[PDB]
């Protein structure tokens, strides 16, 4: 079997895509974030405290005939940029873009930080790294692909997002007509639990081609490129009057300016990210101080490919036994 669904940016920045998705039966659809950076399938739900939910459609387990609360079970999940949500686990029907799985673990949010009740767009997150990193206790609970992996045709799902435009997730096949040349595959570590590879390099603009490990995660739910120090020192010492800034947290350029590209190395392939991608627009209403999509990972701990770069290819998510990530320019 197969699924496919529509992702769509939140808003005018692509800070984040949000796809369908169907709970319970009769269906209650929610629109979720899909996260290739965590395992946690959770939901604003009928038990978050009502001062922490503002404009979210929630899930009502009690209105659904297939759910059953996992007696005992519970979640607690921590983000990168200080977000967190905890509480009790159902399990219940999920279908993605008519891929269907029953008995899947949904985690009911009692409560959410503020980032999450800050966004009106966003009902919950479906974490499609590695089930090894899943919070539920005591008993671990699998992700979506991991359960649907028995009745996909093929242990796959692509990512093919889109730059201010809707783009696609797939499930169980890869759509050779979505992407141009061929698709580089490269080893994958999942001993963290991420989609864990090693990029061969970069490129500022039309500058050579710096051959040069980066280990880093391919990850849906981080919004920007976060890289080493030298590497982003290079790129942001080519745009005028760029500077890392004191209090915006990050590297910010004059709007006036036009951004180079920005290619990273997939084995002996190239990805190139266009300069457009690197910009997110103004620090604020009417400043002339713009944000970049490239930014430091020092402290993180962890390089990030994020939207920014896999926006600019077509990604295959191999799971098979040996897992592998593929790359294709489109």
């Amino acid at each position: 079997s197969t699924g496919s669904a529509t992702t769509t940016p939140i808003d005018s920045l692509d800070d984040a895509y949000i796809t369908p998705v169907q709970i319970g039966t009769p269906a209650q659809t929610l629109n979720l974030d899909f996260d290739t950076g965590s395992s946690d399938l959770w939901v604003f739900s009928s038990e978050t405290t009502a001062s922490e939910v503002d404009g979210q459609t929630i899930y009502t387990p009690s209105k659904s005939t297939t759910a059953k609360l996992l007696s005992g079970a519970t979640w607690s999940i921590s983000y990168g940029d200080g977000s967190s949500s905890s509480g009790d686990v159902y399990t219940d029907t999920v279908s993605v873009g008519g891929l269907t799985v029953t008995g899947q673990a949904v985690e009911s949010a009692k409560k959410v930080s503020s980032s999450f009740t800050e966004d009106s767009t966003i009902d919950g997150l479906l974490g499609l790294a590695f089930s090894t990193l899943n919070t539920v206790s005591p008993t671990q609970q699998k992700t979506f692909f991991d359960n649907a992996k028995a009745s996909l045709d093929s242990p796959v799902f692509t990512a093919d997002l889109g730059y201010h435009a809707p783009g696609t997730y797939n499930f169980g096949f890869i759509d050779t007509t979505a992407y141009t040349g061929s698709i580089t595959y490269t080893a994958v570590s999942t001993k963290q639990g991420f989609w864990e590879w090693t990029s061969t390099g970069y490129a500022v603009g039309s500058g050579t081609f710096k051959s040069t490990s980066i280990d880093g995660i391919a990850d849906t739910g981080t919004t920007l490129l976060y890289l080493p120090a030298t590497v982003v020192s290079a790129y942001w010492a080519q745009v005028s009057g760029a500077k890392s800034s004191s209090s915006v947290g990050g590297y910010v350029f004059p709007c006036s300016a036009t951004l180079p590209s920005f290619t990273f190395g997939v084995g002996s392939a190239r990805i190139v990210i266009p300069g457009d991608y690197i910009d997110f627009g103004p620090i604020s209403t009417g400043s002339s101080s713009c944000f970049g999509g490239i930014q430091s990972s020092a402290g993180i701990g962890i390089n990030i490919f994020g939207d920014v770069a896999l926006k600019a290819a077509f990604v295959v998510f191999n799971g098979a036994t040996t897992p592998t990530l593929g790359f294709a320019s489109k």
